């Protein structure tokens, strides 16, 4: 039976190819986490079909119905078979699905308009001119949401309350929101992604200081799945291949514009 | 039920408290791994014992006789529980026992006398006037093996042949080796211990380039163990609670020296 795969449209993990409108099935995408697939599925020896996460979110637990969004909720319903995306794995996460052991190492980091008056976490924390927030339904409003730390403390009692709200629904609209905001808005977003947009024109965003954190992406199986040792297996061996390598720089760096 | 921790004497993820010969059990051991085993033990709920490795190595099946050794091997044969050290995450180790998520993020890196002609692994590969290995039993060596990428197996070629060996049976070994062959000798470890190190007297070392791979270590149990599900979730959960973060900041900086 061919494997559903749910995953979300992020550049470069997965794109619409160029003459996409004329194109049907997996053929209409490309990108990391596209190559990465058929990979994985070579190694695994299944076939399989991509389709985009209908609320195009990562994955959250609503507090108050408990009902799980975005891919994670596909798996955790039985919409989907496996996930292959820029998915973050997380203690509340691995609750109800599982994980591979990661194919991408990151953490969540600061993205501004160049010039911007800005180096750190905890800069952002002491002054008020310059907002920030983050991409809702993820790993990384979680993460302020439940830091203890002091400085991540007061960044978090900061956006949740801020007006107009400092949350994006995607990682375009943040980027968006960096580069027309006359550097009045600073965005936090993982690693991966921050490097990527600093290699694309206009070039006028930029990573600064270092990551706040230090964890990774994994393909994730709806718990018990029978897929999930053969898929571990394959990412150990890409890795080890140098192949997740090549296909960083190839997506990242090779088509980099800046 | 006591639980059997292997692990292994490497500093400063392992080491033996001053004055250890009239300490018993637990308290002889400090460090990294044994501040993670307490944090570890201590969530999933169990009393434990320290065991330094018998043959002090990390791990490789022994072509032919095709028997484990190392910490693995303990794990494999029924000798330890769960083994909590810097043991890499790789695919040959992965078939026979399991591994949490990282809890350590690092990549294999090249270590120099100061003042050694050598910036890559590139460079190395380049020349034969400077010699270089690895440490035995482990992820390093066979990474070095199995890689089809040209430098690498130009490196293999040259080291599995190089007389007298260029292979060490522990990082000790290979730091003295790299401090008393006047820059004659470079060695390929892990990031996380040329870190370490750098910032160690006599402050004649230091690493050169970026890292080789990207990888992570796990606390490994045997196949099938009863413990992995909440090991796993253990070390998730001291991660995001930013505890792993802490403990390397407290084992490699507050106590550095150089
Ligand atoms: C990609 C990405 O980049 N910044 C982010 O927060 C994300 C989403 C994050 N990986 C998640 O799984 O929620
Ligand atoms: C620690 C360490 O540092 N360099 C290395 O090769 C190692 C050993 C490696 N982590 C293993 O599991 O074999």
């Amino acid at each position: 039976k061919t494997v559903v795969v749910t995953t979300i449209l992020e550049s470069p993990y997965v794109m619409m190819k160029k003459n996409h409108e004329m194109l049907e099935g997996n053929e209409r995408y490309e990108g990391y986490c596209v190559d990465l697939a058929a990979e994985i599925a070579k190694h695994c020896g299944f076939k399989y079909k991509l389709t985009i996460v209908g609320d195009g979110k990562y994955g959250a637990r609503d507090a108050d119905t408990k009902i799980w969004n975005g891919m994670v909720g596909e798996l955790v319903y039985g919409k989907a078979d496996i996930a292959i995306a820029p998915l973050t794995i997380t203690y509340v996460r691995e609750e109800v699905i599982d994980f591979s052991k990661p194919f991408m190492s990151l953490g969540i980091s600061i993205m501004i308009k160049k010039g911007t008056p800005i180096e750190s976490a905890e800069d952002l924390s002491k002054q008020t001119e310059i907002a920030y927030g983050t991409t809702d339904s993820g790993s990384t409003k979680e993460f302020f949401r439940r830091s203890k730390i002091a400085v991540f403390d007061k960044m978090w009692t900061y956006m949740r309350s801020a007006e107009p709200s400092v949350f994006v629904r995607t990682t375009a609209e943040g980027v968006a929101r960096v580069r027309k905001s006359k550097g009045k808005y600073a965005y936090l977003l993982e690693s991966t992604m921050n490097e990527y947009i600093e290699q694309r024109k206009p070039c006028d965003t930029m990573k600064v200081g270092g990551n706040l954190d230090s964890k990774g992406y994994g393909i994730a199986t709806p718990k018990g799945s029978s897929l999930g040792n053969a898929v571990n297996l394959a990412v150990l061996k890409l890795n080890e291949q140098g192949l997740l390598d090549k296909l960083k720089n190839k997506w990242w760096y090779d088509k980099g514009e800046c």
